[PDB]
């Protein structure tokens, strides 16, 4: 069985990667989730324009990441993120989010 | 403090994926880089004409990274590694290779 991969893809306002980024290290229920296994939360180096940060999740199958999507903890970690379209959400930086999903064919730890 | 993550993302011929995963399996000196931590190899999930493999390495620093890839054992590992487009490039099925770096902001491995 292959390992599966989510990214999403935030684009947000220049200069708010770091303080988005610190919202992870509050952990809000993810180390309690059936099949999940690491996280990695970049930003890009070298943007120009907007910041970009993204959510990099891997799991033991496509399926738990479907699982996670309509779980509790994934709703309440969840409550109070907003993007600036939101109609409560001006005051966010994070401008919008599109989700990418892999296959991972090979892994290695060292 | 911060770890370091680069990007090969590899645009393949429709098809080529899984073979081109394959030739990651067996390894080539990288469990004795210093400052190296983990890989992923994945191919994209889309309805892309043309597939899409990346390579993703984990760094202790982006130095680390740089050491990497002008080493002996680097060379070694691609000396067989050719794109579509090199002179000698006709049996491989990689038609492009773009890097994108990253700092990881936040890691958390269950
Ligand atoms: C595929 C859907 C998504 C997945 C798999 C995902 C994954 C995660 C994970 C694993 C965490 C850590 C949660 C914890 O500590 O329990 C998290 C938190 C967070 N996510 Fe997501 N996420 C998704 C959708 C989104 C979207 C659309 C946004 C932006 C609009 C977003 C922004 C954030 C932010 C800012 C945090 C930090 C915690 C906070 O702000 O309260 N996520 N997400
Ligand atoms: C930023 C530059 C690069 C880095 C950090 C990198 C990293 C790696 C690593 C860690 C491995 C496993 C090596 C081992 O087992 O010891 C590998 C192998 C491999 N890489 Fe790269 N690589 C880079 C450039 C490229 C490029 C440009 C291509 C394609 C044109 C490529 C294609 C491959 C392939 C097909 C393998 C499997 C081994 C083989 O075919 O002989 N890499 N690379």
């Amino acid at each position: 069985a292959h390992m599966f991969m989510a990214e999403n893809r935030l684009q947000l306002q220049k200069g708010s990667a770091e303080e988005t980024i610190e919202r992870f290290y509050n952990r809000q229920g993810i180390e309690t989730i059936e099949g999940f296994q690491q996280m990695f939360v970049t930003k890009t180096l070298n943007t120009e324009d907007t910041d970009e940060v993204k959510i990099l999740t891997i799991w033991e199958s496509e399926d738990s990441f479907n699982n996670y999507l309509n779980s509790d903890v994934f709703k309440e970690a969840h409550k109070n993120v907003r993007l600036k379209s939101d109609d409560d959400g001006q005051q966010s930086p994070i401008l919008s989010n599109k989700v990418f999903k892999y296959d991972i064919g090979y892994h290695y730890q060292k």
